[PDB]
DNA sequence: TACAGATTTTATGTTTAGATCTTTTATGCTTGCTTTTCAAA
């Protein structure tokens, strides 16, 4: 598996072509390249770092269609194990959980979360009522209005 | 004015909460030396 081999050396072309497999814009891929170039000589398994960075970027870039459809979350992680030569899925989840704490406090990741409105999966208007202890926050019991509208369109079609 | 009772004043004892200083002991930095896994060939 690609998550096991150590001390690999990579080119910029491999990183920028692996970034375009998941449909990322140019500046996000450039920030992924720069985050790799900062920690170039102080790295053990670069494939894990690149995999988890392109993951944590493509949940943020594709959060709204993940809210539209949940199985895309099972589609991006299925595309990753079909490229990283890894049989199981839990290694990729532990990989992204491990690389998440390395970029959490940085300015570019904060600006990405601001610009694409991810904030660990929910809007600012929802997270400011969840942290305040507002009981009037939207609970995860009923479906959303857009989901009800597209379901009613599916019924009428 | 006048005296009985209530309250204040002054004085001392009892117990608790806490400060300050002193002494002995733990701990952390410094320097030198030796062990032991780690990225590279």
């Amino acid at each position: 598996s690609l998550l096991v081999k150590k001390y690999c050396k990579m080119t910029t072309e491999e990183i920028i072509r692996l970034c375009n497999d998941f449909e990322l814009p140019r500046e996000v891929a450039y920030k992924i390249v720069d985050e790799y170039n900062i920690n170039a000589s102080r790295l053990v398994c670069p494939w894990q770092l690149v995999c988890g960075l392109v993951l944590n970027c493509t949940f943020i870039v594709f959060n709204e269609r993940r809210r539209k459809d949940p199985r895309i979350d099972h589609f991006i992680v299925s595309k990753m194990c079909s490229l990283m030569l890894t049989s199981k899925v839990d290694d990729v989840i532990e990989c992204v959980k491990l690389v998440k704490e390395l970029i959490i406090g940085e300015k570019w990741f904060r600006d990405l979360q601001i610009r694409y409105d991810d904030f660990d999966g929910i809007r600012y208007d929802e997270i400011i009522f969840r942290k305040l202890g507002s009981m009037l926050q939207t609970t995860n019991i009923l479906v959303t209005d857009d989901q009800y509208n597209i379901w009613k369109k599916r019924i009428e079609m």
